[PDB]
């Protein structure tokens, strides 16, 4: 640790010296990463990916949302939770961010096909254990945001919340707002990949079982331009943050499945 870790748009943006992607640490650097490349004709259908079932997931609420210094992030503290999906136990949820850039054919940290969408939804949960950590103790539900002309207004208090948390650290209070207003309608969510991985950022922990569903969310180009506009890695708003993503991964011997 010579210094603490950034994304390479961080250390090309400024002299402060910062420890990009490909030079990471913790488990950064082991050969189950995430993201990856799918290619979605090469996954195999598994008849037991079912339909996922979401609970609180439709429950309005004023969810707290805070600039992390890479992200912004719904805190969801366990108010809602999901089963199903192929999963070996219900997970509770825990926060949702996103990654994105200000141009529509970048800002996904997966891609489909070698197609990178432009943003990423993340929904991470963790795994209700039994007694017998795991490979699959945190559930990342993850969403692909194509950018168009369609005003999504299930996302609007989460981009008029942006305003107000600039900084890092920085908190504030959505408007009311339940979290299936920010994804695709729920019949769609039938389609998704699967494969197991790791967490994006360091220490990067080998234990995430991916999904990543094959509908975009629809988001208005400008809605998508409000996270570069408005929100700044730093306290001295320097760098405005976006490129917030992890760079490709090796699939290596592991195996990609779809519902
Ligand atoms: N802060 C821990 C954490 C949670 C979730 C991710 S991600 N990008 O979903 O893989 C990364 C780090
Ligand atoms: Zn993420």
């Amino acid at each position: 640790a010579e210094s603490h870790w950034c994304y390479e748009v961080q250390a090309e943006s400024s002299n402060y010296p910062c420890l990009v992607p490909v030079k990471w640490g913790g488990n950064c650097q082991k050969d189950r990463q995430s993201p990856i490349n799918i290619v979605t004709t090469k996954a195999k259908v598994d008849k037991k990916l079912g339909r996922f079932f979401f609970s609180g997931y439709d429950k309005k609420q004023t969810w707290t949302v805070q600039n992390n210094g890479h992200s912004v992030m719904m805190l969801l503290e366990n108010k809602a939770s999901i089963s199903g999906g192929g999963l070996p136990a219900p997970y509770q949820a825990k926060q949702l961010h996103l990654h994105w850039s200000d141009l529509p054919y970048k800002g996904s940290e997966h891609s489909l096909d070698g197609e990178h969408f432009a943003m990423e939804m993340h929904i991470v949960h963790e795994k209700e254990k039994g007694t017998s950590d795991p490979e699959d103790e945190i559930a990342v539900l993850a969403f692909l945001v194509e950018a168009g002309t369609q005003v999504n207004e299930g996302f609007q208090p989460l981009v008029e919340a942006l305003s107000n948390i600039p900084k890092p650290e920085m908190s504030t209070t959505m408007a009311e707002s339940s979290l299936l207003d920010l994804l695709p309608k729920e019949e769609k969510l039938r389609h998704y990949f699967r494969y197991l991985g790791s967490l994006t950022t360091p220490t990067c922990d080998e234990k995430v079982v991916w999904t990543v569903f094959r509908e975009p969310i629809q988001l208005h180009r400008e809605q998508i331009l409000a996270f570069s506009q408005k929100l700044y890695y730093d306290k001295e708003q320097t760098v405005s943050m976006k490129d917030n993503v992890r760079p490709l991964q090796q699939l290596g011997q592991r195996t990609v499945i779809k519902s």
